[PDB]
């Protein structure tokens, strides 16, 4: 089954390959032509030089997937393949773009008869060999249209045991795939996937941090009663092992976290600026919406905010009020 | 090798039937005989009827390990164990006891030459089969002596696969055990390993509820803008599923909250208050002394407090507040 | 001078009986016959039953006081202001509309040439006699116009000593009122007045909690219950705290009340709401980077006293029914 | 009546200048020579320098009270006066003690017959003329005997209008002064004192900090509809405007006032802040009582970062953010 791919990074490739490798005919493409060449030498794989060629080099109804940046880049080209497709041609769209944003396109796009599939891709520099998690919203044919596409680049069933729970047969979400519902929903559940992301990460993260400090009552902010009670020196790459098996907290995010630490055992490599693309703060906002209490996802979105001194002037207020007692 | 127990509830009974089947002789104790019967016909394994008898059917130096109520009953046993054992004999405490507690225990012992282990048990009940992830501090050679022991209630390496990075034979930790540091710091990251799996459950339990909610638009305090963007039933178990594989989320507990929603799409039957060990809360006055930010895992276990109603003085003194400054009713 | 004012709860009615023994004249309106019947016979106090009626009752140029229920009965009454309005007519949204629809609501009112001053009101129903903080946003020349009205709400400097340093003239900000710039910015500083009340507040009710469950030796293991063994007299507590220390706050004032009327708060639930600008607060904060674990926290804390913590509540029990 | 103070700082000073002028005889110390001059040429005052001499100095039943600093100095001094002073006599530690310790120096003071009163002083330097707001705790009698102290060193009910509610003859409460309870009760309260400090000065910057940059739709994550934050506050102004009037009426927002009309862009001021200690132990006293905190410890917890002690946790999450994602880590702005 065929595809087309504007814009192609270190994912809207590494998507392109396990396709052809899995048994798809892929018409890949970009803006900088440097991508379109590399890709175009390999299995099943052909670098048209636009859009209009894309769609011609496909098969009516058409499925076409961009992962390019997210924001003004992604609306552009939603504008310009408005008028580069046709009907039946569904849009397949698995950047970070905000659920609202896919409100408006969607609109465009469901006027001239194009379909939006807005798709939630996570997985990273191992969906390769690994696969890629997605999360698609909108129409229940324009999906099924494009079902193979999806199973090719989800990691499928193999990845990890089925649910003790599933007798029966097999379905979407068991290989890593799922109609989420309709237009924005696939976007949704990317968001809060990332929400849970930043709010494990910083679980694992504030543990070993108290660990790493168990030993303040050797190094010798208030008068430490009982220094006794903290003299361990921890080594933090080792616990962090010990965890991987027989314990609670194993999860993907130790077993790279024992990665890091086997090779950088004081993670130097590293500032502290934490950055956040986005989807942590609409979770957050989401939430707020919705009165969801998440103080949880919430404290670790703002722990990165802190992690590059956004806190800033609050800081010098505390300061500046310290000074007046 | 010659093991002692001391305590057989769930968790005691099931490292003994973990050890006795893996080759180890297991000389077991309890207040309550028809569980210290329960432990007779089972291979390589044997009941007492005081802590002198156990002490007399064991050899020198003798390993007796204790899995027992936390607090004043730990405490107790470990205190005839200084009248029973000799000079360079080994007490593990398994139980879920503090390390600033295992620092009275070490130095009562050491007062008769007898070394404390602290042993962090993990794991559950699965552990049995499994094996439990410990974390055993004290003495270097106390250890290395009890260490066939560890070893053995271990999942051992085989349970997941080696790390990309470790080149070459196979570490303690790779077993599922460690030695931490000297005397309490089993127990300690045993407590911090808890602080963790709260901050993980509560990072999914929120999340799972903001998809719960995310058709706030279609009902219809604070008046929602753009309610049109919130209108998705979401099917979040198949959602949770979806994340076990190709996502950066995926845990053992994911693995349990899938099952979980399976079961029960929406956990209708299930509690509403979250109670909490204590672990949780040892972890978050740790951080405090420290002075280490943790606002998520301090917050996950204020979140439990606050489903026990805990929380409920500062909801009446903002309510007050409100009236007074608003005249605003509760609803 | 002349002003309009549209909804008669327990702030806009005791705004108009502030202003008018500050001698200004107001037609007032609400829904409810009986709204508009008390005030009629208050002093320099008028009651219509028309939009229409009522401006036709004030001489060009208008300034009109719009204090209904946030949403759509807000929008309803601007829309319907542009119709009852020529030009060079001020309309003063002074009730608790989101910043952003003043956008919404300026624009359509500059396709009739009709200023709109965005009025953030503060202090509750201690106003009447107190006077009401204000924080007010759009035109330089149109606030310039509705000025006098503004400066007799507020509470004027004599309300507390000047600051150290302001030398010279009594400013705008010390009278209890200032224009934060341009639309929207007068309703955007007031919902971060009340995400920062909110802190406030929680800050106090997290403190007296602690006190409260100080006995908790006398009744998750404690270690060392002799540490737990006080029976604080918090109603005592609250009033020393009013004098000397450095926590002195019109909340601990209202506190202090409270626990003199009620010393276990027992008549309140603690099924705590909250209004939208607690929320908006917490959005502008993520949108900027800026991190409020403290705000946010305090409104996840009036969520959670309303069991919107339950699906969470249920996972994390299902959850633990297994490991 | 007669009074004995040991340490002489901003605090200890001013209650002898306080008490002097309220009519009360004053007996002084510190070991810093220059420090026992300064207070010994003022009213009713004293300045000695044996421990033996202000007992000699003082006449039974005594009042001392101590103001030198927590932890062993305060320990220190405490065992020291258990010789010096005799049965009946009263101690008050008006320092920043701990209450775990004002229960041990109640067993030591109580072995030589006397009393411990714990007293939680908080107000600052402009307690000198406006008073120190005063929580007691102890012996019930031994109160009653050195409650004139406290009632002198508050600043009375004069300093704000009555509580509506208070009948009739004025409650100690409404002097600033308060029988908290029995040994330690005092600390504890001025400690949970010190947290809501802390909960009312993060909620006063956090929200500074989001009028400060209201901005950023002029000035990653993409922002959407960044029409809406094109707003440049007078955050000085505002401040000031929110003094009258408003709900957040406080002292903490009278002091940002003028640190903002001193210096508007704050750009002298380091955002590296301290705690002193009251802040932790409030926060773990909430924990072990099982009462959600999350304001008050969050406030707390904000410091810690804003002294880079977030470190490790950071790159935790640079090293996660890598593996999965090679996210890059950007550079310093």
């Amino acid at each position: 089954m065929q595809l087309g791919m504007i814009g192609l990074g270190r994912m809207g490739a590494n998507i392109v390959r396990r396709l052809a490798k899995g048994g798809h005919d892929c018409v890949v493409y970009d803006h900088d032509p440097d991508a379109v060449k590399a890709m175009a030498g390999e299995d099943r794989t052909t670098g048209v030089a636009s859009l209009r060629e894309l769609s011609q080099r496909l098969s009516a109804p058409r499925v076409v997937w961009v992962m390019v940046p997210a924001g003004n880049i992604t609306t552009a080209v939603i504008e310009e393949l408005a008028n580069t497709l046709e009907a039946g041609d569904i849009v397949i769209d698995g950047g970070n773009t905000y659920y609202r944003d896919d409100l408006r396109h969607e609109k465009l796009l469901f006027k001239k008869g194009i379909h939006l599939l807005d798709c939630g891709t996570s997985g990273g520099v191992w969906g390769r060999e690994r696969g890629y998690c997605l999360m698609i919203g909108g129409d229940g044919d324009a999906f099924a249209r494009a079902e193979p596409i999806f199973a090719t680049v989800a990691p499928g069933v193999a990845a990890a045991p089925r649910t003790p729970g599933r007798d029966g047969e097999v379905a979407p979400s068991e290989q890593g795939y799922l109609h989420c519902g309709p237009c924005g929903s696939g976007h949704f559940v990317k968001m809060v996937h990332n929400g849970i992301e930043y709010g494990m990460m910083a679980s694992l993260a504030e543990g070993l941090n108290i660990l790493r400090n168990a030993d303040v009552g050797t190094r010798v902010t208030a008068p430490l009663p009982n220094p006794e009670c903290y003299q361990y020196d921890f080594d933090i790459p080792e616990v962090a092992e010990v965890w991987r098996r027989g314990s609670v907290i194993g999860s993907w995010l130790l077993d790279l976290t024992a990665i890091a630490l086997r090779e950088s055992p004081d993670l130097a490599e590293f500032s502290g600026r934490v950055s956040d693309s986005g989807e942590g703060r609409w979770t957050a906002i989401a939430a707020i919406d919705e009165g969801v209490p998440a103080p949880v996802l919430t404290t670790a979105l703002q722990s990165r905010f802190a992690s590059r001194d956004l806190d800033d002037f609050a800081n010098k207020a505390l300061s500046a009020m310290r000074k007046q007692f």
